């Protein structure tokens, strides 16, 4: 499936992955786009902070679903 990542700069990130693809896989393929540490990167969907060894369709995200990617620097 595909879905979208939203950013702090106000882009959008396009992601083609498997309905099992945990949420630390998409952040690796996020690191690749963007170039930020998967470390630093929090995932949020429908208001639910996305856990990095939960998969996607354990938070029913679906095709075209849009997560927001905000960040922690500590
Ligand atoms: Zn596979
Ligand atoms: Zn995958
Ligand atoms: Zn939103």
């Amino acid at each position: 499936m595909q879905i979208f990542v939203k950013t702090l700069t106000g882009k959008t990130i396009t992601l083609e992955v498997e309905p099992s693809d945990t949420i630390e896989n998409v952040k690796a393929k996020i690191q690749d786009k963007e170039g930020i540490a998967a470390d630093q990167q929090r995932l949020i969907f429908a208001g639910k902070q996305l856990e990095d060894g939960r998969t996607l369709s354990d938070y029913n995200i679906q095709k075209e679903s849009t997560l927001h990617l905000v960040l922690r620097l500590r």
